[PDB]
């Protein structure tokens, strides 16, 4: 399910009811919502390892913040539209949709470790595992939807029960979700049913060898980089079709992942010149996004619309990004351009 | 029609969801069919040194501006006003607690932009006055019914012509296809279906304007030299826990706002304000005219507590234990009213 421009809307928060679904395994039950207070979460590689109810970690501290939730696939369709010959890149051809910023409320995963003694010595990773059934007889490490990342997120790991202000849905990973702000989606573990601090990455499939950074026609492998921290990335999603001559509002997202975004040029003829944009509303911190835009003057035309978005590392969004074979973290200008019809 | 929030429905997130977003209407709501053409909805822009009428699509072309801003009825904590009558003493109205009351993040065009784009305002010009879209009914006085309120011409570069909240088309039920928001004023002044904005040289003598929502003392009749409810004061609430916990520890957690400023801290007592604590805020600032999520993370024995919580703005200004009385019960911001008795076992 992907996320249309128009429906973006310009208040920062992504509509809960319009945010992208994904997963990679069959959906638990509903009924695993009946009694989220009852939810257990196993913690171990911690010094007193104990399983803890939601009702129990709710008792332990508060926490809500803004991230940006984005699937290391949107973007996919630039990398195909970019393949040649016999060249060939499967999975979802996602444009910009499998993004939204949400408010997120639950307990920091470092009040539940503290509790707990702290982490093992030599912990390196948070380690956390879905919830869902897998099917028996069959290796587990085959289908389970575990990740690994890197310790020093930590301090900023939620435990979430609750996004937008409401009771967190199956479709979004309730009753209970491991936020990793900065990450890649898939990092962000739904109805998460145990959490570990580990001296090693898991090596579950979707770790090991899903979720890499490699070349066309190369294995995915524990060597390469995994989908992790989200690269500075943002688009045009206003007006996303048509206008009319005059005074035109345009306007889009900007984030830098792990970073917050510095500044945002826009380009109404597709990058010969550029503009600087102003952000729009409140800053949800440096893992959500801001809104931006920028007031243009337009004749009756049909134009281009890009955005280019610097964070505040200096990082800045390329024309076009280099190519990977599963086709992860797109984060070029020149792709999602927005065709504007000015009447 | 009224829906009022249960405690146990705001979240911990800021954001009030727009499903559980309190209503109150002064009168009947215009049809649905209103939404079928939110583009096409006009509005009628005088007061300004070149008068139009603008639609909705024309002043999306104007400008964009995004806010949060504490939407409360006047007549939020009227039952605790209620509470304080003696004798003969009576009081009408809806006795809301404290669901009457949410933040939202809303999206539009500043009013200043539109202003600015019909040339600014005429020469003189005092008042903010917008006029609900309703129909009113035929050949009688209009005064009488008809939802028109003003606000001082100061507020201009903080109203927002609004035709979205929370990342969506604003609903019937909260005043699509426009509406006029007065960020740090009482919900009356946030005019829904905004089919009129006037830069005017006196307020409306709309009866929703002169003699109601007027701040009086008890058996007083509402008049236009009183103050009107324009301003909404310092307060806050404890939403959570809201009936029992367990022994131990326990998050108490609340909303805190100063209105026209930003709320600087808040104190919290679990023994009804004998002894009170600094509570840290939870989440992001929304900025001046949002509300704070706080929390006091407690250790408590098994006993029966009174949560209650104080607000500070950023000048000064604190929640007192209880509000001045006023006959029509607008503007309760007490502290001790809204306690919430929790039962540790
Ligand atoms: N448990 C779990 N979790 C999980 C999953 C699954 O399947 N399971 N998926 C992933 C992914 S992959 Mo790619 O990188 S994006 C993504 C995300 C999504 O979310 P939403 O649906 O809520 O939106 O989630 C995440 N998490
Ligand atoms: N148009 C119009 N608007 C309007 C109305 C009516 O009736 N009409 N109401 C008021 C009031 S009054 Mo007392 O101060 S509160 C209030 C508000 C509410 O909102 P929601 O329902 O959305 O919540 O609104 C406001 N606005």
């Amino acid at each position: 399910l992907e996320t249309k421009r128009s429906e973006f809307g310009t208040s920062i928060i992504t509509p809960e009811e319009k945010l992208y679904i994904k997963n990679n395994v069959n959906t638990p039950p509903e009924s695993i919502l009946a009694d989220r207070d009852g939810w257990k979460v196993e913690i171990s590689g911690v010094k007193e390892p104990r399983t803890l109810t939601v009702a129990e970690l709710k008792t332990l501290g508060l926490v809500t913040a803004a991230t940006v939730l984005q699937c290391s696939g949107n973007g996919r369709k630039y990398f195909k539209d970019q393949l040649t010959g016999d060249q060939k890149m499967s999975g979802t051809p996602w444009t910009v949709g499998a993004a939204g910023c949400v408010i997120w409320s639950g307990v920091p995963l470092k009040a539940v470790v503290d509790a707990l003694g702290g982490p093992a010595e030599g912990a390196r990773f948070i380690t956390g595992t879905g919830g869902e059934e897998l099917p028996a007889g069959l290796d587990p490490k085959l289908l389970v939807v575990e990740r690994s990342v890197p310790i020093s997120n930590l301090d900023n790991v939620i435990l979430a029960w609750e996004m937008n202000g409401r009771p967190l849905s199956l479709a979004h990973g309730g009753p209970l979700r491991m936020v990793v702000p900065g990450y890649s989606g898939v990092n962000n573990i739904k109805y998460v049913k145990a959490v570990a601090m580990t001296e090693v990455e898991t090596d579950a499939k979707i770790q090991k060898t899903s979720y890499r950074v490699h070349a066309l026609g190369e294995k995915g492998s524990p060597d390469q980089p995994s989908v992790w921290e989200q690269p500075v990335k943002s688009w045009i999603t206003t007006p996303h079709e048509a206008a009319k001559a005059g005074q035109v509002q345009i306007a889009g997202v900007a984030f830098g992942g792990m970073n917050a975004c510095k500044s945002v040029e826009v380009s109404v003829d597709g990058g010969q010149t550029w503009q600087e944009a102003e952000f729009i509303g409140p800053d949800l911190g440096r893992f959500a996004w801001r809104v931006f835009a920028l007031s243009a003057d337009l004749a009756r035309g049909t134009y281009t619309l890009v955005s280019r978005a610097t964070d505040t590392e200096g990082n800045v969004q390329p024309e076009e990004t280099e190519m990977n074979g599963a086709g992860y973290g797109h984060n070029g200008w020149r792709a999602p351009a927005v065709k504007l019809t000015v009447a």
